[PDB]
């Protein structure tokens, strides 16, 4: 078990679609080697409530029973997000995005049905996904993506995220999460946001770095570089989706497993404020990049590669 290798550094966790957590082939896996869950899609804005006040808790149900039923925590992945999400929450259906006010009651009342529900197992929320621009910010441009909360909003509508998930459960650990995470220009960027979120006295925990990476990824540099960034300024660092594909060789095969077992090294080296890393989906069969990418520790048939022996075993 990966969670057992790395019990003294934190927790190692995998994403989950609704047949991990059904097939006990899936699930002996699942079980086997992770203590945190993310739900893949059973959690987002428009799975669960893609009209107002019409919820769908049936497929982030069975993974919570699960979880319950076999004691992992999970976190709950996202509360607000430009994609996976029901119009109705920004606009009216005409097209013509919604007052500040409405837009806002709709983000509270989604937040507290769903932080409400799962509170007991949830540990963990990605709060806001996804908000920052992608590089190239010419001096003077906004930094943040130019979604339709942003045009409603501004950069407040985060701070209100946050504050409503806060209010809804206290004790939940509240992160923003983000891809290119160790990009010199866009960290500098997620860096900058979160701390004129604390400025404003936004009660946010943590940084999530989603970690799809590449096999010529960002450098392992990069990625130091980057976790040390975030520990000026967040007690808690989660890696979140994380996928080391390829675009099999031997010698592809080779490259990402080097760059796997470095990676780890420099996880390891960070264990302090590094809490969980956590895999998006648990094989190469279930991954959102299809098998040819190659991504993560297991294969088509759910085997441990190579590679998984070499990151399990270290020093």
């Amino acid at each position: 078990g990966l969670k057992d290798a790395y019990k003294d550094y934190f927790k190692i966790g995998v994403a989950v679609n609704n047949r991990n957590v059904a097939d006990p082939d899936q699930i002996k896996v699942v079980l086997r080697e992770f203590n945190s869950i993310t739900a893949e899609n059973a959690m987002k804005p428009q799975p669960t409530e893609p009209k107002k006040g019409e919820f769908n808790w049936e497929d982030a149900d069975k993974i919570a029973d699960f979880c319950r039923a076999n004691g992992i925590k999970m976190r709950g992945h996202t509360l607000m997000w430009h994609s996976q999400i029901g119009s109705w929450m920004y606009q009216d259906e005409k097209g013509n995005l919604l007052s500040k006010e409405e837009f806002y009651a709709n983000m509270k009342h989604h937040i507290q049905a769903i932080v409400n529900r799962y509170k007991d197992v949830v540990y963990c929320w990605d709060v806001v996904n996804e908000a920052v621009a992608d590089s190239p910010v010419y001096p003077g441009r906004p930094e943040l993506r130019n979604s339709p909360m942003y045009q409603i909003a501004g950069e407040e509508f985060i701070y209100k995220a946050f504050e409503y998930a806060h209010e809804a459960d206290p004790d939940a650990l509240l992160f923003y999460n983000d891809y290119n995470d160790a990009e010199p220009a866009k960290s500098q960027r997620i860096y900058n946001l979160v701390k004129r979120m604390k400025d404003a006295g936004v009660p946010i925990d943590g940084i999530g770095m989603q970690a799809h990476y590449n096999v010529y990824g960002p450098t392992m540099k990069e990625v130091d570089d980057a976790i040390k960034l975030y520990s000026t300024v967040v007690d808690h660092i989660h890696l979140t989706e994380l996928d080391i594909r390829i675009n099999v060789s031997d010698w592809e095969r080779t490259l990402q497993q080097d760059q796997y077992v470095q990676l780890f090294k420099v996880l390891r080296k960070h264990k302090d404020v590094i809490d969980c890393v956590t895999f998006w989906n648990v094989s190469d069969k279930d991954s959102w990049l299809g098998v040819r990418n190659y991504p993560l520790l297991f294969d088509e048939n759910y085997k441990p590669k190579q590679a998984y022996n070499a990151v399990k075993n270290f020093d």
